[PDB]
């Protein structure tokens, strides 16, 4: 490569480095004290079909509905993982949405109490974009312990006149997971049950804007998000009215695979508080016969610890487990997993070894259920699981 | 999938999660006050040819050679990236080694002054493993500003009787990069120029052990590491004497590609202190026409900030740039990079736009050199770079 190409590479690397650094779409929150609430600013990148991105610049204000005291936070952010899919049995225009949201950015009430378990959610939106009126209704549930939202939305007026992904931020941030050390900065939950008003302007670069106002509050045991949206100045053949935005990707974990990981997570998180501490991680590792030091345990957690709280929460765990792996590395991971099961290292996992491994993990199973696991894997019928049989179960 | 397979998946995920969490091989350091030095503990995982891992449990003590005062640290660790390769022109049994080492684990002198620039290194080792005597000599240089070591080792007695990778930890931790907030915890540099004694026991699981003693000190301007190694109890057909350990991998960045990234890094790190601050990152981004907020800049850096010092150092930058990317994501990254160069967005990068982009990055080039870059990319000879021509330069 000549000196010219060397200069392209060098300068290309620098420009691509900025791209990678700034690929974040986090929700930046600050206090708006004179309105007794908060403001937020963030940038959504909507993938355009067949390449490119449509920027959506979000400006947000929240103010409490009630008169009682709320918590006004220091600067921090929310980080969001979204998965959009379709219900194969649904003929109406619709969106199935799975979302994990966590707070971070700050280093180590009666409202919070309303979010300790699973909470039913209702969403109603009436919209008007360039004169095109439409409504959406949504239902599902939130589980703030895991920063989790699962909802299904239906366009109740027929065909949605804008792309589903453009409505996602508009369609309940009280379901975000705030770590313990940030509980004093959780405005959203502190305003409950009376609720808050959420207002946004969303500017679509080189296109129109949405203006939204929403009431977010409890009606009985249900968290309700009632929204009005007004969109103006949109181009008839732009990305929005022209439906040129990508709905989702195939490279996303199934909602079912995510559930499997949540199950696995629970084996570590034995008190169900939504975290794995060094204590909990060490307990499982010691049960399996390993002996990590306290420094190692702290280090292992720190490595995947996005919010810096010193523990692994479920979205952090999911991020680690969704990490895409080289086939050679995948093979080594499975090979090493086999050794954990195969306690005496003779190359066969016996029914007894499997029973003990289940017990070590805190997986409660009858001996019969363990024999059924053996049966599932046992190709040659010797009543035990060899390496190749185990490989099939990890594949 | 039946309930049995569901249980395999769940339990498999948990065991594989432990594997991923504990894949770290960091060097855990603590003070050894009664010896006026330090101790370290860590575990090296040597890949075995065709699968599996050979564990090497390391125990380490360091004590100062001189009588003057040294710095005794709080608990922390070193994180190491190693690349082993071969010199195609070298017929002697040899190892070319490239290493980046950084300190971390603690949250936000005349010895340190000896390491601000590039320092020549000499390494001499006399070894005796199971009666097999051998020597190794090494030479190269260390650049602690980047946590960088580059050395070439030769077996001066003929054929090395053990695998090269087993000698790596034995063959100068004063070259590790300690962030500013941890400078008081850098024992290694503080003992210079007089040096320190480094002793280890290295236990190879199911095999023999090495016992090493080394003198690490300045002789004139050269940092010298003089070592004696004794290995006993090794199995003639084990991984070590039987040479069954993997030397390296093909999935590693070239030493030349790494140099390209170091060049790109310098465009951000304009004061050459080995970090990129928010100030420096923002300065480059603003020059290119972008306007990240202070919260965004802090967030972008925090995302890749392994040592928590609030800045990007070179090994952190390399980790981000060595991140392996989906072809669809790679394509989008290049597409977005094109837009940065193509200032007016007309789909052609003109000579003027390229000149400005170079200036914006702080890349000093004559206009002639910029025309030569154009010429390199310019397939259709219109004197400008279109998207497809630019793609070729990023590929
Ligand atoms: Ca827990
Ligand atoms: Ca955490
Ligand atoms: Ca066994
Ligand atoms: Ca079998
Ligand atoms: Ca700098
Ligand atoms: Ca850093
Ligand atoms: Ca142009
Ligand atoms: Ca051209």
């Amino acid at each position: 490569v000549d000196s010219s190409r060397r200069k392209w590479n060098k300068t290309g690397h620098a420009v691509r480095a900025i791209g990678r650094l700034s690929s974040l779409e986090n929700v930046y929150i600050k206090a708006d004290k004179q309105k007794n609430g908060i403001k937020a600013n963030f940038k959504i990148r909507h993938n355009i079909e067949d390449g490119g991105v449509q920027l959506a610049y979000h400006y947000q204000q929240n103010t409490p509905i009630g008169d009682g005291p709320v918590l006004l936070p220091d600067n921090h952010y929310l980080s969001v993982q979204s998965k959009l899919s379709k219900d194969p049995n649904e003929k109406r225009d619709h969106m199935v949405l799975l979302e994990f949201v966590t707070a971070a950015g700050i280093t180590l009430s009666k409202g919070e109490e309303l979010f300790t378990g699973v909470v039913p959610i209702l969403v109603e939106l009436d919209g008007d974009v360039n004169g095109h009126k439409f409504s959406v209704s949504g239902e599902g549930e939130g589980d703030a312990t895991y920063g989790k939202l699962t909802l299904k939305f239906i366009c109740t007026t027929g065909k949605l006149p804008v792309p589903w992904p453009t409505l996602v931020t508009t369609l309940v941030q009280c379901f975000s997971r705030y770590p313990d050390h940030m509980k004093q900065h959780d405005f959203f939950k502190s305003a409950m049950p009376e609720g808050y008003i959420q207002e946004r302007t969303i500017f679509f670069k080189d296109d129109g804007n949405y203006k939204t106002r929403a009431e977010v509050k409890f009606e009985g045991d249900t968290l309700v998000n009632r929204i009005e949206l007004k969109g103006i100045d949109f181009k008839e053949d732009g990305n929005i009215l022209g439906h040129k935005l990508e709905y989702n990707t195939r490279d996303q974990l199934t909602e079912e695979q995510i559930a499997e990981f949540k199950e696995a997570f629970s084996l570590f998180d034995k008190d169900g508080d939504g975290t794995i501490t060094t204590k909990e991680l060490g307990t499982v590792m010691r049960s399996l016969g390993q002996n990590p030091t306290e420094a190692e345990l702290q280090d292992m957690i720190n490595e995947v610890d996005a919010d810096g709280d010193g523990t692994i929460d479920f979205p952090e765990f999911l991020t680690m487990m969704a990490r895409k792996m080289k086939d050679t590395d995948s093979e080594e991971e499975i090979r090493e997993a086999f050794r954990v099961f195969d306690k005496d290292g003779n190359g066969y996992i016996s029914a007894a070894e499997l029973r003990h491994v289940m017990t070590n993990l805190g997986e409660k199973l009858t001996d019969e259920e363990v024999d059924e696991m053996i049966r599932e894997a046992d190709i040659d019928g010797d009543g035990q699981v060899n390496y190749e049989e185990f490989v099939q179960m990890m594949t």
